[PDB]
């Protein structure tokens, strides 16, 4: 609990500088040893009491150190033996430990650096039951430097605009590595319940907040209702698709079996394209400015990624799914409604879950389904005709290995996926 609050790792050999700001050593060698020669929280100077101390071997508090190392010494000889990404990391957990009421945050795919978050109109206040979205953005220097947040979902604040800006003093002047996006999301709580129209970001409504805050009260739940009516994050468990991998292979080479190493790296391809797609439909709807993922945004993507014919034939399968969707009875399920194996209604609460977007369309997962559809396919087929060739009738990985290296097009899209 008594943690280091730039790395957020327990604290070893804490420092305690003139400034009473204690950071573990290997935080203090680093940022103010090595280079800065002032606290990373409060900036104040602290050279003429690093050298004096660094002499004499006193720049632990002893005090300090001992009390943690015999109250927990299983951390401090775990951590015994980058910085912004693991701090990131620190913070999903962090987050994921206590989180904080009315607010969710999470990557967009597996992209650590740039996360969604979901806050909840505080209660009683004018945005009440509207779900708000922010986009955040972790940089290089995190947590030296501030993160990058702002709105995507529309709100009428004084200290927010239609950039989505939000003017909050710890989000710059004030931001220190101490705080965590918990305690950023809670101050966006906060300055919902509670604004500052003397340090605005829009004049005019902060002026209608100080001279008629009825009108202000009746503009903000009418721009709640008109625009604002996000989670953990992907996760770190790997989904696999082993029933529909075997589904297919049964359709390509129903003589042809697939061993359990091999299943796992069909599955690491299928969630490698997953995460590549959605990814790259998430920057177009975020390009864009569209909340909602469509059949759009998947094409494109696969437009861009796929290669070659690869890719004219996914287009292909994802508008001929999509297309027999549309036109599909509505009582049957929904991959049997676009003639796809794989599972569409579970493709889009990945889609739902990976934080790619405020919504996604029903054509979105039909779309990114089929494709994962054929792609399976093709790895299967060849896969299994390399297979063949051994004389074998099981795919094993090295069988996998060959396919996607004898394939021109398959190597350009999954060579860079490690398969063992
Ligand atoms: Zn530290
Ligand atoms: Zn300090």
């Amino acid at each position: 609990e008594c943690q280091c609050g730039i790395c957020m790792e327990i604290l070893v050999e804490p420092v305690t500088l003139p400034c009473n700001h204690t950071l573990c050593k290997p935080c203090f060698q680093s940022t103010v040893e090595k280079a800065s020669l002032c606290c990373p929280f409060c900036r104040r100077r602290v050279s003429s009491w690093t050298r004096y101390h660094t002499r004499r071997n006193s720049l632990v508090n002893v005090e300090l150190w001992t009390i943690i190392q015999k109250h927990y010494p299983r951390e401090c000889k775990l951590r015994a033996s980058g910085s912004a990404l693991k701090r990131i990391n620190k913070e999903l957990s962090d987050l994921a430990r206590d989180p904080p009421a009315q607010c969710s945050a999470g990557p967009v795919g597996d992209d650590m650096f740039h996360w969604q978050a979901t806050i909840m109109g505080p209660n009683d206040s004018p945005y009440q039951g509207g779900v708000f979205f922010l986009t955040i953005h972790f940089p290089t220097d995190y947590p030296f430097k501030p993160p990058k947040v702002a709105f995507t979902t529309r709100i009428y604040h004084p200290n927010i605009n239609s950039n989505g800006s939000i003017k909050l003093d710890i989000l710059r002047s004030q931001w220190s590595p101490a705080l965590t996006i918990s305690k950023v999301l809670l101050s966006i709580c906060s300055l919902l319940c509670d604004p500052n129209p003397d340090d605005p970001l829009v004049p005019e409504i902060a002026r209608i907040y100080k001279t008629d805050r009825d009108k202000y009260n009746r503009i903000s739940r009418e721009w709640t209702q008109k625009y604002a009516m996000g989670g953990s994050g992907s996760g770190s468990r790997k989904e696999s698709y082993s029933i529909y991998v075997y589904k297919v292979l049964k359709q390509v080479h129903p003589d042809t079996g697939i061993s359990s190493k091999a299943m796992g790296i069909m599955n690491s391809f299928v969630n490698d394209i997953f995460e590549r797609i959605a990814g790259e439909a998430s920057r177009l709807a975020h390009y864009n400015k569209r909340s909602t993922i469509t059949s759009r945004e998947i094409q494109t993507a696969v437009r861009l990624l796929l290669p070659g014919e690869l890719a004219k034939h996914a287009v292909s399968e994802g508008t001929k799914a999509v297309t027999k969707y549309t036109s599909s009875a509505k009582a049957k399920t929904r991959s049997s409604r676009a003639g796809l194996q794989f599972p569409v209604g579970r493709v889009h609460r990945l889609l739902r879950k990976g934080n790619y977007s405020e919504r996604v369309g029903a054509g979105a997962p039909v779309y990114l389904a089929a494709v994962l559809e054929y792609l399976t396919a093709e790895i299967l087929e060849l896969a299994g005709n390399a297979a063949r060739d051994n004389k074998k009738t099981r795919i094993i990985p090295r069988h996998l290995q060959l396919a996607i290296r004898n394939d021109e097009e398959l190597n350009k899209l999954l060579g860079r996926v490690t398969i063992a």
